[PDB]
């Protein structure tokens, strides 16, 4: 039961409509390219010869396509048949794309989700899958049980740009902390240090029980227990900046974080907080 | 010998707290600091002040250190040569590998095993639960010490050359500024919304670190084996674009998703995983 239909079947797309099935949905797949429908008419979906027979088959259309014209495009023919129905858009962009869609949604009579997916394509469906959504409450409490098939689904907010938002804002710190995971290995690694360990002591051990305990005693609306001042951390970054010579590593990742440091102490103090960094970006 | 006698050298924040951890497990610590006005909080709590160098050295077979530096502990110490013959030195300061094996060379120059180690918590944590202390160095001299060093924190010996415990803790402390340093541009793009910074601390660290950074870094380690990964380096050029949009769009400085896009930029040109990126580096 609960009908189900995806539109766009990349890698993405495709990974959606598996795991739809594979918790017994009534899943219809449509496409631009053909031969990707194949594989999943396989597993059990039924393909739509048009986009109006693929929104009619279903009150509810996940959308995973690369951008917004992309999604006009899909979806435009399909005019009033959108009407009553909800389309959740998984692929914005920017929270401007988002709101473009939710306009785009609302002159068709459609209700709207936006969401962001937080994992890999292999891992949708499965335990751990985490889905962030923005849009209508009553809208995401009326289909959330069918979004739990894609993963735990947390609304974020009804506002169509917030789930970009986050997504953006995670990933960002997301780069950063691999790249810095990366320095961190190179350095232990020129000394012949085995990375498996040391991998496990960095994430099992050192990224929850210090990074994170750190960044919450630093916030300052939240460990007896902080950063310390800035002008300890610029101290410490230059023995890491040494170290990384000593051990011939490109000092890029350390220094960029030492200059960055420098550039809070001289708006305020070398006394002033690890957090006032953020002073420097808004 | 549960009650060893311990001197401490440097009364600055960190060495008072090793001192003060030391005397709350029912050590006779004997403190010592180059500058007054250090000793007398400690001295109240049962603490007894060395005059010179080689009292402070003579009152005890263990010498813990907590100074600025290597120069620092020559300075301090060096009056002392003879009095630390029979006697181990556990350094707690060192700034680089290679000044650790020159303070080895040193102590072992002088009779003196030797110990250097390295405190992953803020002086107010010493001597509580989540305490670590990492340490390298002679692994005999490490047995016969570990019962009274775990009363300072979860004491975790890496091995015995001199210079590891330096380098594994440079190497976290460099993950753990570009973190940070991530997580504030995260906070000040969802800032710029409105969104409550507490909050989205709360979900970054408590949720997205562990099950998100966490588990990519082990997937993209190719010593550690989450059937996903964080995709190829050109799919994270285009993620890494939506976010330097989306920062410009929101007003936040888009300096942190820049160079991170910069890295991959040079990574695809070098010429393939995520991981792969620690090559421009060593
Ligand atoms: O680590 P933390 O947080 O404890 O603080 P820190 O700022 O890293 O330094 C703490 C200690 O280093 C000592 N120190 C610095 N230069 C020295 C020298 N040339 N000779 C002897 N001692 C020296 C300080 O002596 P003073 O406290 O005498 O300046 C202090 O006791
Ligand atoms: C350098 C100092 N300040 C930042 C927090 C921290 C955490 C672990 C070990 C040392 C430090």
């Amino acid at each position: 039961n609960l009908p189900v239909t995806v539109a766009g079947l990349g890698p993405m797309g495709s990974a959606l409509a598996a795991a739809l099935l594979d918790r017994g949905h009534d899943v219809t797949v449509w496409n631009r390219s053909p031969g990707k429908a194949a594989p999943l008419v396989a597993k059990g979906a039924r393909q739509a010869d048009d986009i109006v027979d693929a929104v009619s088959a279903s009150r509810l259309l996940v959308v995973c396509l690369a951008d917004y014209d992309a999604l006009y495009s899909a979806l435009g023919p399909a005019r009033e048949a959108l009407r009553g129905r909800v389309v959740v858009n998984l692929n914005s962009g920017t929270p401007k794309e988002a709101n473009e869609a939710l306009r785009w949604a609302e002159r068709h009579g459609t209700g709207y989700l936006d969401g962001a997916i937080m994992v890999p394509p292999a891992m949708v469906g499965h335990p751990g899958s985490v889905f962030l959504y923005s849009g209508s409450a009553e809208v995401f409490e009326e289909y959330k049980e069918t979004l739990a098939g894609l993963g735990d689904p947390v609304h974020l907010g009804t506002e169509a740009g917030l789930a970009v938002l986050y997504n953006t804002a995670l990933l960002s710190m997301m780069y950063s902390s691999m790249n810095g995971f990366l320095h961190a290995a190179a350095l232990v690694g020129s000394a012949g240090v085995p990375a498996a360990e040391f991998t496990k002591l960095a994430v099992d051990w050192f990224l929850p029980a210090v990074i994170g305990q750190i960044i919450k005693a630093e916030a300052p609306t939240i460990y007896p227990g902080d950063a310390g001042s800035l002008e300890m951390n610029v101290t410490t970054l230059k023995h890491i900046i040494g170290t990384s010579q000593e051990q011939g590593v490109d000092t890029e990742i350390p220094v960029r974080n030492k200059e960055l440091l420098d550039r809070a102490v001289a708006a305020g103090f070398g006394e002033s907080s690890y957090y006032s960094v953020i002073e420097l970006w808004r």
